[PDB]
């Protein structure tokens, strides 16, 4: 529309000529235009630096479970009616401790993939990302030498967990096993570009089965290691040999293997892939990934036998059942908020309003709708607390997917030198104290997260005006949504995945 | 994928049954997902309010001129050997007093463009965006009751306006006309959906005409409505009535104009679009003009002869031609960094590092690249103060367009009863000073700002850490610009917009 | 009977979008419309139970 | 039964049944033979078809 | 070799050849390239293919 582009076209190609398309992972110096201005030292911002990974810290659930109409129980007594009625299988078991068992495959399933996922990412280098690999095997909590020096002990390790799996049979319909392994092996581009941003699923911790004999049966949470924490392959082999301790000299569960084995056949068991020197993982592009890490809302840290939490004696995460206690039935009823500390993290208090789902575009099919609620999770209640002088602040929500997500933790550059990696973890709640040293930490904090494309919305509480502001995204197309829609939400997703379709009904 | 949901459908299909498009322009409350969380007043925000307008506050220039060896002083020569050599006979005028006369008939063409989306914006109505039309007209400085009840009137003077700015000359081959009528006379949506958010331009100030005799000529600013103004059509008249006053019956004026016409053509004219009480301008999706706000870059308030700079004398905005100084030719180097006080607004200095054009997608033409950093303004020196004692910091660029950015307004909803409009003006660069207050107002703003796609990129100082934070924008595929490139990217815009093409 | 609806059907349309059928054996609880109404605890039915079985015992 | 639609499926079905719904399920094939075995020992004696009492009520207890 | 229907794979295999079971758990890359070092070395000597000795030996100790 300017005539004299067209007529000039050479004095234009040489006016603009920009270098463009600058490597991320390295710090970038932008330089001053005012050349004085050198004397306002820090009120110039010459730093640029892209980040590269937010990896999204998991917890493996059952979805909440309180009653016999739980989705996990309902799915134990279907299951057991195929394997021990309608399959001729031994009487030595209950429908609990055959969901037990197929909820502990799931954390040995989960822990392939993550070693397998350490594997593959090792492999991975290109001139125009200078956060492969190494950012993302620290992200994994892993020493990056170590997968570089003892690489093909990585590699037989990881075959030799996929064979000792082998061992146990698992049925290959059931979706839950397909979801954890294809959420916990999988590296996700937020945008399809050249050198995007990488988003991934980490296990905060898996579950670890607990023999109890007459007082029933447990899962206890077995700690995975966090993103600071450099661990060599013999942390992940005294990992793997803690998760199965338990597991193979269990007669209950060797007939119980045997049991599945029977009425699901050979071809109808979760196989678990050999993988060989030339396999690699290659960063994909998924919408519906992306549509639920945008509202995956974080619940917090696992609470743990040994955590101090002041009011709150006996709160920590397990699954248990008991034959005595609410007649059979598999419990998992988890508190939320909880942060690692014996305080109050405050800025939990902005997760209690009313969460909003936006989504792309107008569309907004049924299974879009199931399938960006996944990771979102509302908090209903306060916790009681036993006694009179309470620390923290629990809560209890209103049901949860088959994941719920612990914390963010986001792979950046440094601004200093000698600009390193720095590694922050965060809820989608952050509070602000005031201090110097905080304001414009939080404001480097927003700019890296909004590097990233569809994120999780972020609520930020301020310390000096005791005011948390709300949803930090930008919106598109959004609801409002209330628990009970989320509930039910969540209620059929933890219903369709526990379903096996490989029993021969009708239905 | 799932073999659940083929077999129950009517679950899936009641259980995610959700009431989307929410019609922005309103306050909406969340509710509590905690119903004991009222405990904890504000720490639980339940608030969410969507903006809808941007207006981008622009000043037309002419670009940097020095000396007589400037992009304009060239083109003043050039369309004046057109002009002349089309009119043969006794001229009593100079290359200066024709390229002066072209940039007030820039200044004219603005107000009715002006004046003209005024009315236009009145008659627009969806029932999605609750913007429209009074966040508008809000944004362009006037009283939106005043349009509707005063209809007939204001489009009496708008046609007014179009017929006596119509009766001048003005060569349609030069683009500036067409960049300014293309800024001017368009509603810009960030993203191609229904409820999306607006984009306007609007001018800070206009150039003013006065004839100085023997002492040259001076284009002086003539200052504009802004935001929240609520100015009625005696004021836009008022305006009208002091920028063609000394033009509308003049002989200099007239003869100057009939030289444009002989000169250039009937056809080659630059026309003024009417209005028919029908005259409505859709909001269009166009990513051209959605890059250079990305890349645009705030120069601060314009200097004027009443403004207060201590240690800053004679720095007012003017484009000044005096035959006795720098050898009769337009002379136009603006001071920046002035924001309307004298206090050093020091988020300012935010400014003084190399800016970062961002561009979407992998392959970027020429053209893209020349356009998108056509509201983009670095600053290059600091101005020497007259005296020891300056309270003010100004700076000098390397350049600029035919058009600066002073301001930008943002008009979204009031979280607090009742829902009126919030007006908010800000520069790319924003000072946060040491308030419990301004912190969680800085996130409402900043908030605000990333629901506007394509949005300039900001710059943060705070009080007590006293640092600025660099650019808070999502990147794409970017690159560092310098001084001298953007530089000789101005300099090849400001003679592109000037170019007519010529027979001498 | 209403001829805007007639002309922005969109708006009808996506207003009026609920989630009906709600599964029955379940406790729901409806929440609040007056945000403080937590202070006036029993006087604010929020539950909804629906019973499922009536069973006639005969002789 | 099942339905995922009503939650009271099967379980309040049993227990206003009086019976432990856990026990049917835990113990399926022997309930399955004890009511072959009662439907083998009562079928054994005669009782006419053409008398309506047994029909209404095996119409009132054969019926959800 | 891992199975449901038979606990004794591996381990009670690796007991009755006189080897550490979790050695070769443990060691898996070392003990496959040991075995084809082995197979490498042997390549330093020539032997007859047709004499039926060698194969009876490696047919009869290579096999469950």
């Amino acid at each position: 529309d300017v005539a004299w582009y067209a007529r000039y076209p050479h004095i234009l190609e040489e006016a603009t000529r920009l270098p463009f398309a600058y490597p991320i992972g390295q710090y970038y110096d932008t330089g001053y235009s005012v050349a004085s201005a050198t004397e306002w030292s820090k009120y110039v911002d010459t730093s640029l630096t892209i980040p590269g990974v937010m990896c999204v810290n998991f917890t493996p659930t059952p979805g909440e479970s309180y009653n016999k109409n739980s989705p996990i129980n309902i799915a134990a007594q279907n299951v057991y009616t195929y394997v021990r009625h309608m399959n001729s299988g031994h009487a030595n078991y209950e429908q609990a401790d055959l969901m037990m068992y197929l909820l502990a495959m799931d954390s040995l399933y989960i822990f392939h993939s993550y070693v397998r996922k350490i594997l593959a990412i090792s492999k991975l280098y290109t001139p125009v990302n200078k956060y492969f690999p190494r950012a993302l095997l620290v992200a994994l909590g892993v020493d990056p030498e170590d997968v570089f020096a003892n690489q093909a002990q990585w590699e037989y390790f990881v075959n030799m967990v996929a064979y000792r799996a082998g061992a146990f049979a698992a049925p290959a319909s059931m979706t839950y096993y397909e979801r954890h392994a294809w959420m916990s092996n999988g590296l996700y581009v937020d945008q399809d570009v050249t050198r995007a941003q990488i988003y991934m699923f980490k296990p905060t911790m898996l579950w670890k089965y607990e023999n109890l004999g007459t007082t029933g049966t447990k899962l206890v949470p077995l700690m995975m290691p966090k993103a600071g924490d450099n661990r060599k392959l013999v942390d992940f082999q005294v990992l793997f040999n803690n998760l199965v301790s338990t597991m193979l000299g269990d007669e209950d569960f060797g007939i119980m293997s045997g049991d599945v084995f029977k009425a699901f056949g050979a071809d109808g068991l979760v196989k678990l892939l050999a993988v060989d020197s030339t396999t690699m993982t290659l960063p994909t592009y998924d919408p519906l990934i992306l549509a639920q890490i945008h509202s995956a809302r974080a619940v917090g840290a696992p609470i743990l036998e040994t955590s101090t939490l002041t009011g709150f004696p006996g709160r920590q995460w397990q699954i248990t059942q008991n034959p005595d206690v609410n007649n059979g039935a598999i419990i998992f009823h988890p508190s939320f908020g909880y942060d690692g500390q014996d305080h109050e993290e405050l800025s939990f208090r902005a997760m209690c309003s009313n969460m909003i789902l936006n989504l792309p575009g107008e569309a907004h099919s049924a299974e879009m709708i199931i399938e960006a609620t996944r990771l979102a999770t509302m908090f209903q209640v306060k916790a009681v607390p036993a006694g009179d002088t309470s620390k923290p602040v629990l809560y209890l929500p209103n049901g949860f997917g088959t994941e719920v997500v612990n914390d963010y933790t986001m792979i950046s550059v440094d601004k200093a030198t000698p600009h390193d990696l720095t590694i922050h973890t965060f809820f989608n709640n952050i509070l602000v104290p005031n201090a110097k040293e905080n304001y414009v930490a939080n404001l480097e904090l927003l700019n890296n997260i909004i590097q990233f494309d569809w994120a999780p919305q972020l609520y930020l509480t301020y310390g000096i005006a005791q005011e948390s502001f709300g949803p930090f995204a930008q919106l598109n197309d959004w609801t409002i949504l209330t628990g009970e829609t989320l509930a039910r939400m969540h209620e059929v997703c933890v219903t369709s995945m526990f379903d096996v379709p490989q029993m021969g009904f009708n239905k």
